């Protein structure tokens, strides 16, 4: 199957590559897809993994022949897996691609290293392979808010295409079903989906190789709060692996699959009067696309909005759209449509009233009571249900038939005057010491090869995770006679009192020497702030010191503020005490990175 030749069996002309990790890119090229038909043009979305990009080159031979990719970008601006092909074709080729007419969406986050590196290598590609850029590479940054960012560019882009293949708005407008509903009155248990992932039962009759398609059940078996107050609620957490042929090494990552409140479940069937436990199966219209269903069918749709649907998040603008039409109240009507626009109040409207005040579909459907829409349209407009990523707290050297999570509890109150929950951590929360699906994620955060380099972490909060791991690994191979080189610990919290993780467990590792020092700032112990990188200054001589000599680096936890001060201190450190300037001390410590002697484990 060549990309090229289905398009031309199935009329095609426009098709949407997307590289995706969490699915966000692919509704983006999901999106664009559908809009060609406003354009009197067809096109299509689909996954570059499952084809040869190289077939990039007879894209010539269908009439007005347009490319779209929608790129995502991973861990040391990489290509998202199922962008990995690709990109390993488009290092290595040179072929001529003139003809080929191309436009390219990256999204990215400002706040990591290489920003959207991707898409910008996506885009640079092509052009020097010859093609030719319809429009401007689009710079998403998940960390303002990317649809605005996505719904900016494709008003530029739609236009821009028209301009150039000479169409234009069929004016047409009518929000059209992706998927058609079946009930399943008559229908075996046997053969109904509960919430597992990918091939039926696969979760009672539990069977390796386990990965994202196929997560092991792992049992918690133990599940304790880490710190004192109720304030804030942090957690350990322990999964038993065994029998799970699961193998992994302190700084990689575990996924869960959770489920969302169970009650939060039921008032949205509440407020749709709506029977949830119907079985039901939700089918693709295009009978020759792969993405027969959704979501896992058939199944019931409590099954549907408690495992496979992300009820929780802001809606994006798309969904909010179509949801106007089951509006019968004029002024609630009103206020959805709008909240639509590119700009103009509408933009401020969606992040004032959806984004900042964070209303989740049920919020919406109680502030917009007119709004009764059939839960089956909304089964297929949400979003699906993500795994959510833990780093991994310990190491496999001496808990190899265990993996540990140790995470914050997110609860809040909104503008709207609700209390919103997390739905991994109050899922995890309630976890009795009884069933996780889970799986582990390979990173390149990795104690270093010699264990007698020696290694600086800097990981406030729960960044201090993946560090519990080092720090048993060190201790153990202290034991098993090993030379081990200084191993330190820069950890922050609030108050010593409060919030301080694994206090006991970290003070006897330093006791015992494995943990050669262990430095704490308490950000609210005093008048003023102490954080991680003032404790990182003051120690600049000891810490130049291990830099030069070849310590290896490690950073964890808040990608927003913490991760751009602590690697400013570590600028001002290499600047003051190696004889050189700011500039040169930037371009050294973007050495290391690319050395592998300064890891980087952040989220937001
Ligand atoms: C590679 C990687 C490693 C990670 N490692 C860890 C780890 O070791 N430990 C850990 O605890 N977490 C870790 N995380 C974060 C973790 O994956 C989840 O995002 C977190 O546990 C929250 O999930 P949740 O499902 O409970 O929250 P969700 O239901 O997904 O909700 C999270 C969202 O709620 C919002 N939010 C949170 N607090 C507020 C507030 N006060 N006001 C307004 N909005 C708010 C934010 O917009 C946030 O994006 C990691 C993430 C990645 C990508
Ligand atoms: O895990 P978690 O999210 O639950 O962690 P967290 O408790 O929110 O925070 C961990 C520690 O990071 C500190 N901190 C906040 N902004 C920082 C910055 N820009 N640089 C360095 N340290 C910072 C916090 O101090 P404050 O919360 O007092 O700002 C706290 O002591
Ligand atoms: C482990 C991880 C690593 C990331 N690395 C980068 C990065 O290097 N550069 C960047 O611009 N954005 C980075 N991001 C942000 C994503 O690119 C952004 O959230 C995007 O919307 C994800 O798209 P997806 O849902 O389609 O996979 C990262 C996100 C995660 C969870
Ligand atoms: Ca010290």
């Amino acid at each position: 199957s060549s990309f090229v030749e289905k398009m031309k069996k199935t009329g095609r002309n426009i098709i949407v590559f997307y590289g995706s990790q969490t699915g966000t890119a692919e509704e983006f090229a999901n999106r664009l897809s559908k809009d060609a038909h406003r354009y009197g043009m067809r096109g299509m979305s689909a996954d570059p993994e499952e084809y040869d990009l190289a077939d990039l080159s007879s894209l010539p031979e269908i009439d007005n022949a347009l490319v779209v990719f929608c790129m995502a970008t991973y861990g040391e601006g990489d290509p998202t897996d199922n962008a990995q092909d690709f990109y390993d074709w488009l290092q290595e080729t040179d072929v001529d691609l003139s003809g080929v007419k191309f436009a390219v969406f990256g999204l990215g986050n400002k706040t990591y290293e290489h920003f959207n590196a991707m898409g910008k290598y996506v885009d640079k590609r092509l052009e020097q392979l010859g093609a030719q850029r319809i429009f401007e590479l689009g710079l998403g940054d998940d960390d303002g808010n990317l649809e605005e960012d996505f719904i900016t560019w494709r008003e530029q882009f739609w236009p821009a295409v028209c301009e150039h293949f000479g169409v234009e708005a069929t004016g047409e407008e009518s929000s059209i079903r992706q998927y058609e509903l079946v009930v399943h009155t008559d229908i075996d248990a046997a053969k109904v989906y509960m919430g597992e992932m990918g091939r039926l039962k696969s979760y009672e009759n539990q069977k390796p190789p386990f990965d994202a398609k196929n997560p092991f059940l792992a049992a918690v078996t133990t599940n304790r709060k880490l710190n004192q107050g109720t304030e804030r609620h942090l957690m350990h957490l322990e999964l038993d692996i065994s029998d799970s042929k699961i193998r992994y090494e302190s700084g990689d990552h575990v996924a869960v699959y959770p489920a969302n409140d169970s009650a939060l479940v039921n008032q949205l069937g509440k407020i749709l009067g709506a029977d949830l436990d119907v079985v039901m199966s939700l089918n693709n219209l295009d009978e020759e696309s792969n993405k027969k269903h959704p979501f896992p069918c058939p199944t019931s749709y409590r099954t549907a909005l408690t495992y496979y649907l992300d009820i929780t998040n802001p809606p994006r603008t798309n969904v909010l759209y179509e949801l106007a039409q089951y509006a019968s109240e004029p002024s609630e009507q009103e206020l959805l449509r709008k909240m639509a626009s590119s700009s103009g109040e509408g933009k401020e409207l969606y992040l004032s009233w959806v984004v900042e005040a964070r209303r989740h579909i049920l919020a919406i459907l109680q502030d917009c009571p007119s709004l009764r829409p059939p839960i089956d349209h909304l089964c297929e407009l949400l979003p699906r249900l993500q795994a959510h990523y833990y780093s991994i707290a310990s190491s496999s050297k001496v808990h190899p038939n265990s993996v540990h999570i140790c995470a914050v509890v997110v609860e809040y109150e909104t503008k709207a005057g609700r209390i919103n929950k997390g739905v991994a951590t109050n899922w995890l929360r309630a976890k009795e010491p009884a069933l996780v699906p889970m799986f582990v994620r390979k990173s390149q955060f990795r104690l270093p090869f010699k264990a007698t380099t020696p290694v600086i972490m800097v990981g406030p909060g729960t960044g201090v995770a993946p560090f519990i791991g080092f720090i048993q690994e060190r201790a153990w191979l202290r034991q098993q006679g090993k030379e081990v080189g200084e191993t330190l610990l820069y950890y922050g919290c609030r108050r010593s009192d409060e919030d301080y993780l694994y206090r006991e467990e970290l003070a006897q590792f330093h006791r015992d020497g494995a943990l050669t020092q262990l430095n704490v700032a308490f950000s609210r112990e005093q008048s003023h702030k102490v954080y991680v990188q003032h404790l990182l200054k003051q120690d600049r001589e000891h810490l130049w010191k291990l830099i030069e000599g070849g310590a290896h680096i490690y950073v964890c936890g808040d990608a927003r503020n913490m991760a751009r001060d602590v690697q400013n201190t570590f600028y001002d450190i290499v600047a003051e005490l190696g004889a050189m300037e700011h500039a040169q001390a930037v371009d050294y410590i973007k050495k290391l990175m690319t050395k592998g002697r300064y890891s980087l484990d952040v989220w937001s």
